[PDB]
């Protein structure tokens, strides 16, 4: 249909403010048409308001609606929104209702920050995640200008530029008009700060090497973090240390009063042992952070209790993790936030994990930066060998190459590789090359798309011409149909690579529908999306080696609308396990599992005060990894499913929302309940499952 857009004015409410919903849409019926539009909220299987518009249009002509509503008194409510416009088609879109982010935090990112971007433009790309995923908060991902030295002033005034490590041009006017539009739909903005890092030469801003962290016992190797250039380094020091505090404290509180952040987001770089002091101590530096966050909450709320929020990234994240225990259970943070690598590779591993969090933290909120198929090169591939090449030749020589193999000796002036690319459709293509270099240094090689010169790529030196990689990438817009794509090598070009294949890097649906129903299922969400609506590939927020097509967004909205609607059922501070025994789920026709294995549907079991939740997640047809590309699953329709339950409680009635079916929307389930050599049960007819069911059922 036709109802194009459905979303608010703001990311989040209080209770009371006013909400303004809107309607976007466009006649495309053919000729004109009358009818209303039906607007109708609930709040889980509940009505709680419904409303009515004429609307008429000549074929073609668009039009916006505005439906004013109050946000209610209760405060921590999310909502469901249905808009039914008849023949013309139907929306949804999902409200929160609540006055502090950190219990329901939906983090998106920024990490760019030209002085080219004017107001408008950072205005309209933080409105665009406000609006189609409720985005409430952001995190400023390498703004500063030092990791120990954050804003850059000239004696006392704040510089209009400055330049970052890797040498990136942040605008201050630029950065101020983000921080502004973020505050406009109710966002708060946490700028990103290691937790222990100066840069390189930090002697002449005072700070002193006796506050640092050492490799030795006699302070001749203090820890780093070396950016391979002879010049730029990270220094480490003890989060424990009253000088480090003082020092870095108050670079934090200087960011909060004069970029006018809400937060810091405290970051590290993970597992260090046989840590050392400057004196010669050893110390376990994975119980230490605790007690600089706690000074840091104290500092941040007693300078300005509204911008004092705070974060930490626990690196690494898996049950028993490293710091996962200390961190959890006793820092002062707002919620919780977990990088995961790789010890915690099933769905079932990683939901444990996020169990743990839940558990120490007191069930407050858990955030996973979990970057989504980051060592597959996920995408519509074009062979090298396959293309048109100018001076080079195919070969075969050096194993694990992709197709029949690879375009060698690309190595010097007039050598040549062209790409006939076909764009699916109108946006950004990321376009990645995986290649191979041990020429033992970087080699070069100019870009040119449609016969324009777009950038120079490097390609990296690896270890082996047999080591192929593929983090050479350049993002750019296109229009739908063909397109060239050319590797040139000119004059001004250095080194040489072998050339496997070009790929336009594209987050494959599949995994990432399915790891976020099992992240947010189990209780946590995910920093995925930023910037002008793209999806975190890497660590080093910047990275646009892969983009999401229409379908995916689509699916996100679906997915940040469920996930907003019904936050009472998945985050709230009642949401607990319920998986203690008493509870097996029958599912005819297909294999189930407790356990999240294979070519299963995977029932998780939670509950609260008033629901019996259980979770079907899709894994028909796929493996049991949460990270790697993934096959459309086995759908399934008018699948018999049987719930045990407890010996005692009774069922009122059973509901079923999934973003995958008509939005969200909750539909209610006739049931019925008996009882056998084997349990009390309820019983009822799944009408389908793609990815993600949660079945509640209020007792
Ligand atoms: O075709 C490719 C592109 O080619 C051109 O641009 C190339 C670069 O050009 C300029 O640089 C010139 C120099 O280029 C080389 O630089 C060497 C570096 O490159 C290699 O690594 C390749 C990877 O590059 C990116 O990843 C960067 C980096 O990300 C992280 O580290 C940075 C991060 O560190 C801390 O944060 C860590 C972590 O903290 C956690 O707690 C958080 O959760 C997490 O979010 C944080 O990431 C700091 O606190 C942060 O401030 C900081 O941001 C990561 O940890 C690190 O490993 C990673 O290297 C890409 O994203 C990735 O895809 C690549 O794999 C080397 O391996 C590396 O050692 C080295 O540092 C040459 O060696 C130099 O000689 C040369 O002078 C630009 O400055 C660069 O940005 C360009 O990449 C085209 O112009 C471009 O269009 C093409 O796309
Ligand atoms: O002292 C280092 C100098 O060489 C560096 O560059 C290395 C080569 O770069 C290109 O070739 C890349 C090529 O490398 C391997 O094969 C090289 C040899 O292997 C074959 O036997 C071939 O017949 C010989 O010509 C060659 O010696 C990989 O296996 C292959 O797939 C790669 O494509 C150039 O074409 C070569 O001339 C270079 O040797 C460095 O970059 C230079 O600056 C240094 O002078
Ligand atoms: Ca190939
Ligand atoms: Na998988």
């Amino acid at each position: 249909g036709g109802i194009e857009r459905v979303f608010t004015d703001k990311a989040r409410y209080n209770p009371g403010d006013a909400v303004s919903i809107r309607v976007q849409a466009k006649n495309g019926t053919g000729s004109s048409w009358s009818g209303a539009a039906r607007l109708e909220i609930f709040h889980l299987e509940n009505s709680v308001y419904t409303s009515s518009q004429s609307l008429s249009l000549t074929n073609g002509q668009s039009t916006t609606l505005t439906f004013t509503w109050t946000a209610p008194s209760t405060d921590f409510r999310g909502y469901f929104v249905r808009i039914d416009a008849g023949t013309l088609g139907q929306g949804a879109t999902a409200i929160d209702v609540s006055s502090d982010f950190t219990k329901y935090p939906r983090y998106g990112y920024i990490s760019e920050f030209e002085s080219g971007e004017t107001a408008l433009e950072s205005k309209a790309k933080v409105d665009q995640l406000a609006q189609d995923y409720h985005i409430n908060a952001w995190q400023f991902y390498d703004w500063m200008w030092r990791h120990d030295k954050m804003i850059k002033r000239t004696g006392g005034s704040i510089d209009s530029t400055w330049l970052d490590l890797f040498n990136r041009e942040i605008s201050w006017s630029t950065l101020q008009n983000q921080i502004d539009a973020v505050h406009d739909v109710n966002g708060k903005a946490m700028a990103y700060a290691m937790i222990y890092a100066s840069r390189e030469n930090y002697s002449p801003l005072g700070i002193s090497p006796t506050w640092g962290i050492y490799e030795d016992s006699s302070h001749t190797n203090q820890f780093d973090v070396d950016f391979g250039d002879g010049s730029t380094y990270l220094y480490m020091f003890d989060p424990q240390n009253p000088n480090w505090q003082n020092y870095i404290h108050a670079e934090y509180i200087d960011s909060i009063n004069t970029a006018g952040f809400d937060g810091i987001h405290v970051a590290q770089m993970g597992q260090r042992s046989n840590v050392y002091d400057y004196n010669g101590n050893s110390i376990d530096l994975s119980t230490r952070f605790s007690p600089f966050l706690d000074q840091a909450k104290s500092v941040l709320s007693a300078n300005n209790p509204a911008r004092d929020n705070l974060t930490y990234n626990i690196v690494d994240g898996t049950v028993n993790g490293w710091a996962v225990n200390d961190v959890s259970k006793n820092a002062d943070l707002d919620f919780l936030y977990s990088e995961i690598w790789y010890l915690s590779d099933s769905y079932n591993q990683l939901k444990n994990y996020i169990e743990q969090l839940r558990a120490n933290g007191g069930n407050k909120a858990v955030v996973l930066a979990a970057y989504m198929n980051y060592a597959d090169n996920a995408g519509t591939r074009y062979e090298a060998e396959s293309a048109s090449m100018t001076n080079v030749s195919t070969n075969t020589n050096h194993a694990g190459y992709t197709g029949s193999g690879f375009v060698d000796q690309f190595a010097s002036t007039g050598d040549k590789v062209s790409f006939a690319i076909n764009a699916p459709e109108a946006g950004d293509y990321s376009l990645v090359f995986r290649y191979g270099n041990n020429t033992g240094a970087n080699s070069t090689l100019n870009l040119y798309v449609d016969g324009n010169f777009v950038q120079k790529l490097y390609f990296f030196n690896q270890s082996s011409w047999g080591t192929w990689k593929h983090d050479a990438w350049y993002q750019v817009p296109l229009t739908q149909g063909a397109h060239t794509v050319e590797l040139r090598y000119e004059s001004g070009n250095v080194g040489a690579v072998n050339l496997d294949s070009l790929t336009l890097g594209t987050f494959d649906e599949h995994s990432v529908r399915l790891a976020d129903a099992m992240m947010s299922a189990s209780g946590a969400t995910h920093i995925e999306l930023g910037d002008d609506n793209q999806m975190l590939p890497h660590e080093y927020y910047p990275n646009r080696s892969k983009t999401m097509r229409s379908s995916l967004k689509n699916a996100m909205k679906d997915h940040y609308n469920f996930i907003t609607a019904y936050e009472n059922l998945l985050f709230d501070s009642d949401v607990v396990p319920n998986d203690t025994g008493s509870q097996f789920v029958n599912l005819t026709g297909v294999s189930a599992s407790g356990d999240g294995s294979a070519n299963t549907v995977w029932y998780i079991n939670k509950r609260t005060s008033d629901y019996n939740i259980v979770h079907l997640i899709n894994l028909l047809g796929n493996d049991n990894q949460w990270r790697n590309t993934a096959s459309q699953p086995s759908f399934q329709t008018n699948l018999p499913a049987k719930i045990y339950i407890g010996a005692d409680e009774t069922i009122s009635d059973v509901y079923l929302a999934s973003p995958d079916l008509s939005g969200g929307e909750t539909q209610e389930l006739a049931f019925t309940s008996g009882t056998d050599a084997g349990g009390k049960y309820v019983s009822f007819t799944v009408p389908e499952l793609k990815y993600w069911n949660m079945i509640y059922m209020l007792e």
